[PDB]
């Protein structure tokens, strides 16, 4: 199932090294699989006819809850997931994981998931057609602990990674048989574009829902842009 995915991508990236300025990596696939293998386990049974793809983890979302875009409110309040969380050996005090403990708000989580609830009000019925993953599940930081995108990441480091990674995101269209991956962002539709050439699936993209991407009105940018895809939201 989508656990032995995400397991074998994580013991994939478990080899991997990072150079300067990167200092601190997390990956919430290990201090928090009880929850993530929750999401996947709950929600994620094929088929799908959308999948969703995220780029990287945020610090105050999946980060803390293993959750792709979890903000921890809609995660426990919504999904209705909630479970122990331990820390990362490299965890920057400035970014702490408190998991579902933790009070700051993952504002792009809860837009796209206060977005899906709005539109489909139960999981069941979103999870019925739709899913969502993260493409990278590693939280890059530097010594001050800012936030490193896999963007800005070394080539000889970078390359094992998005292999690792589009290994994983290929694993998974194979078993939620989606029609269409949209990437959240360029950056996301960009990876599904390379990892999947040669799939029979059509590859789009959703605006980002961050406030630092960006429009006055994502919902409704996203809403028409999923439209022009041919899919009913």
């Amino acid at each position: 199932g989508l656990a032995a995915i995400s397991d074998a991508l994580a013991a994939d990236l478990a080899g991997l090294s990072f150079s300067s300025p990167v200092a601190h990596v997390y990956n919430p696939l290990l201090y928090a699989r009880e929850p993530h293998v929750a999401y996947l386990s709950r929600f994620g049974s094929p088929p799908k006819e959308v999948l969703f793809v995220g780029m990287n983890p945020g610090p105050w979302g999946m980060a803390q809850t293993g959750v792709p875009f979890g903000e921890v409110a809609v995660v426990t309040e919504w999904l209705g997931i909630n479970g122990t969380v331990t820390r990362p050996a490299g965890e920057h005090p400035k970014k702490r994981v408190d998991g579902f403990a933790c009070r700051r708000s993952e504002v792009s989580g809860r837009r796209l998931w206060g977005f899906i609830r709005e539109r489909f009000g139960t999981p069941e019925r979103f999870f019925a057609r739709f899913f969502v993953a993260n493409y990278c599940p590693l939280l890059f930081l530097t010594a001050e602990g800012g936030n490193i995108t896999p963007d800005k990441l070394r080539r000889g480091e970078q390359e094992p990674l998005f292999a690792a990674c589009d290994l994983a995101l290929r694993r998974t269209v194979v078993l939620l048989r989606p029609r269409v991956v949209i990437g959240v962002g360029a950056f996301a539709e960009a990876r599904c574009h390379e990892a999947l050439e040669g799939f029979d699936v059509e590859v789009g993209r959703i605006i980002h829902p961050s406030p630092a991407s960006a429009n006055r009105d994502w919902a409704g940018t996203a809403l028409r842009q999923l439209a022009e895809l041919g899919v009913d939201f």
